[PDB]
Protein backbone atom coordinates (compact mmCIF):
# COMPACT_ATOMS: atom_id res chain seq x y z
CA UNK A 1 0.00 0.00 0.00
CA UNK A 2 2.31 2.97 -1.44
CA UNK A 3 1.63 6.06 0.40
CA UNK A 4 -1.21 7.82 -2.02
CA UNK A 5 -2.92 10.01 0.14
CA UNK A 6 0.69 11.69 0.78
CA UNK A 7 1.16 10.90 4.59
CA UNK A 8 -1.53 9.43 6.90
CA UNK A 9 -5.07 9.97 6.30
CA UNK A 10 -5.28 11.56 9.64
CA UNK A 11 -2.01 13.24 10.74
CA UNK A 12 -1.20 14.65 7.22
CA UNK A 13 2.35 13.67 7.63
CA UNK A 14 4.94 11.68 5.06
CA UNK A 15 7.28 9.14 6.51
CA UNK A 16 4.55 6.85 7.70
CA UNK A 17 0.16 7.01 6.96
CA UNK A 18 -2.58 6.03 9.08
CA UNK A 19 -1.33 2.20 8.99
CA UNK A 20 2.61 2.99 9.92
CA UNK A 21 1.75 6.39 11.98
CA UNK A 22 2.65 6.39 15.86
CA UNK A 23 -1.23 6.59 16.89
CA UNK A 24 -3.10 4.44 14.87
CA UNK A 25 -5.51 2.28 17.71
CA UNK A 26 -3.37 -0.82 16.85
CA UNK A 27 -6.22 -2.67 19.49
ZN1 LIG B 1 1.94 10.65 10.35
Amino acid sequence: RAPRRQGCWKCGKTGHVMAKCPERQAG
